[PDB]
């Protein structure tokens, strides 16, 4: 139950598993608490204790605004941190399985939340089933959110960005450096992430400093190119200075902006961080990653366009409807209370609130596009459209575009579509196959046969635990002993996809092929 870490022993905890044992390890730290004058910067190496760290419970979250839009509804609160809120939040969690494995697998979650929310000790991502299951060893960690993990000042290092990356850069490898103590093995180590969880593991593709820590990635509804996934030196500099004067701390001297900013408490730099873009939108990332000269060197696009990346197999997919949760978050017409039939002139209100530096031309493009229907009848269009609209611009076609271009440098890639909307699902109907919720699925939630799930839950999710857990092991998502459909490699000619639902599991080809080739060619113009 005790294991000695190159900087300390760590005493873990027993978990009972499916009439089996998993020995978890909640709230091992990776770093030096980035608090006082350490706030901002890179995380810094933590000094060796000489006691038994209690790694037997979940640590604190980093600090982080709380989604309030729906009070004591699960379908949100699911998503906010379950742990105290604090600076010291640079730690870890590990979920070896019992008895201890010998070279096993590793697999290192990445949360999203679009880098200003999110934490690892979430319900959804718990690590126990996969280690129990598949006799992996799972390990997720927090890493900084918001202007306390991403506030840029480029090349100086009181603020250079990208710190939350760093977080999780440090926390990789922590694992490299430790694992084998735990039974894992180093060299077979697999990134997993969703939504800006997964666009961080693109990012860590292209780092430079990172390709040396981890053998594949796993990109759950997400990668860099999504449109609110890196923000730009122009913009970043705009919005640390719109913070500067929002809290009084507006100097000349760059570096002592900085320490002003490092004697306001926390919440006051939190309740700040909404104002500091002139119109913001429900998918608004006010602090994200940027190109810092460092953990990024270069423009994202232009080292995935001249294959400047680590060479390796990627598994990326998405969910049907990535676009229906945001609708609610301020789209007029819109309430998960009701089934949200909007009229055209909604539609057109719910584009300016999605796109509000869009010229007038760019508006009507999107509508142009998207509604020339089928047939005029239907009351559900403008709603059903709205949703698309939001999921196949900033997550769809991206994480395809991304695989795209992944691939033609002559790595294995998988796609997936994910379309199954989960029985306890605790949205409306017609949110469909949400952002998000395949989560529970891969971490394989419905292997619990006492938690309301259906059969056809607990099949779906079992082979998704087994294609994922095949992926890390051997760079195959494939079932082999029950006679499924074997998943074919994305090329960027044919472009095949597999999906996955309780019923049919089938390959398809060019997924949402015309709406893509409008956003990724077209729409950036303008
Ligand atoms: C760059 O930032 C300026 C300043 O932002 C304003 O001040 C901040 C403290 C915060 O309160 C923001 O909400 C403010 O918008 C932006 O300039 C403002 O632009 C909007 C309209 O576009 C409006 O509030 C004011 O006319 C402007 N204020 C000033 C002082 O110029 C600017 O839009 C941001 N973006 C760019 C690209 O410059
Ligand atoms: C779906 O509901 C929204 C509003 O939700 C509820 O209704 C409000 C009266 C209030 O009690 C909220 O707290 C509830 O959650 C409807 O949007 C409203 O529509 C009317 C139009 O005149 C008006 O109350 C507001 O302008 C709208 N509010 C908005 C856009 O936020 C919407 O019409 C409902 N749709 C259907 C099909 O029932
Ligand atoms: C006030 C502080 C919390 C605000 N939220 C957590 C934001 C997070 C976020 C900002 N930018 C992003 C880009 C891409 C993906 C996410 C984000 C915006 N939404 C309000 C998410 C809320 C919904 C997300 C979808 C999953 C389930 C339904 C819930
Ligand atoms: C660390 O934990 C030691 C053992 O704690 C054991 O496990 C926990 C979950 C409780 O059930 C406790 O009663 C058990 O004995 C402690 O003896 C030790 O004091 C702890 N040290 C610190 C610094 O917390
Ligand atoms: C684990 O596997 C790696 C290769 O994947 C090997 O180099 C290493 O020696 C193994 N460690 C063991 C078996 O303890
Ligand atoms: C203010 O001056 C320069 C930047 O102009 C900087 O090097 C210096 O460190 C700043 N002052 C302090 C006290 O850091
Ligand atoms: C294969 O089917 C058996 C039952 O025939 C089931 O117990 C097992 O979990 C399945 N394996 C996978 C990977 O789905």
């Amino acid at each position: 139950i005790i294991i000695a870490t190159k900087n300390g022993k760590v005493r873990g905890m027993q978990l009972t598993v499916f009439g089996g044992t998993v020995t978890a390890f909640l709230g091992i730290p990776y770093a030096q608490p980035p608090l006082g004058r350490l706030r901002f910067k890179k995380p810094q190496s933590l000094t060796k204790w000489s006691d038994i760290w209690n790694a037997t419970k979940y640590a604190n979250s980093c600090c982080q605004n709380i989604d309030q839009s729906f009070p004591g509804f699960h379908g949100s609160e699911m998503w906010n941190p379950n742990t105290d809120l604090s600076e010291d939040c640079l730690y870890l969690n590990v979920w070896i399985p019992a008895p201890k494995p010998k070279n096993a697998t590793v697999l290192i979650w990445i949360y999203g939340g679009g880098f200003q929310t999110g934490t690892s000790s979430l319900h959804v991502y718990d690590g126990k089933f996969l280690a129990r299951v598949e006799r992996v060893i799972v390990v997720s960690m927090n890493y900084r959110v918001g202007a306390l993990g991403f506030l840029a000042l480029p090349g100086n290092p009181e603020a250079p960005g990208n710190m939350g990356l760093f977080d999780q850069q440090l926390a990789l490898q922590w694992v490299q450096k430790n694992i084998a103590a735990f039974g894992g093995n180093p060299k077979s180590v697999t990134l997993f992430g969703e939504s800006a969880g997964a666009a961080s593991v693109s990012l860590h593709l292209l780092s430079p400093g990172s390709h040396s820590l981890f053998t594949r990635a796993i990109l759950q509804s997400g990668s860099f190119n999504a449109p609110w996934a890196v923000t730009s030196l122009y913009e970043a500099r705009n919005r640390t200075l719109n913070l500067a004067k929002l809290t009084g701390c507006s100097r000349e001297n760059e570096t002592e902006i900085i320490k002003c900013l490092r004697n306001k408490d926390p919440q006051e730099i939190l309740l700040n961080e909404a104002f500091v873009v002139p119109y913001g939108t429900p998918l608004s990332v006010n602090f994200g990653p940027t190109v810092d000269g460092d953990f990024l060197t270069d423009m994202p696009d232009i080292l995935l366009e001249l294959g400047q990346f680590k060479k390796t197999q990627i598994l990326v997919g998405v969910n049907k409807d990535e676009g229906t949760a945001f609708l609610v978050y301020g789209a007029p017409g819109f309430s998960k209370d009701n089934n949200s039939i909007i009229t055209r002139k909604e539609f057109q209100e719910g584009l300016k609130i999605f796109f509000p530096g869009v010229s007038e031309f760019g508006k009507e493009s999107i509508l142009f596009h998207y509604t020339d229907w089928v047939d005029d009848q239907r009351p559900e269009n403008y709603r059903e459209a709205l949703g698309d609209v939001v999921g196949d611009y900033n997550f769809i076609c991206p994480a395809l575009e991304f695989t795209k271009k992944f691939s033609e440098w002559g790595n294995n890639a998988f796609f997936y579509y994910f379309e199954h909307r989960s029985s306890k699902l605790p949205w409306p109907e017609w949110m469909g196959v949400m952002h998000g919720y395949e989560i529970e699925f891969v971490f394989g939630l419905p292997l619990e046969r006492r938690d309301q799930y259906t059969k056809a839950e607990e099949i779906l999710s079992r082979s998704i635990v087994k294609r994922w857990a095949n992926f890390a092991k051997y760079g195959n998502p494939q079932e082999t002993q029950n006679q499924s459909t074997s998943w074919p490699v994305f090329k960027s000619t044919e472009q095949k996809y597999l999906t996955l639902n309780t019923e049919s599991t089938r390959i398809m080809t060019k997924l949402r092929a015309q709406q893509c080739r409008f956003w990724t060619s077209f729409f950036p113009k303008v």
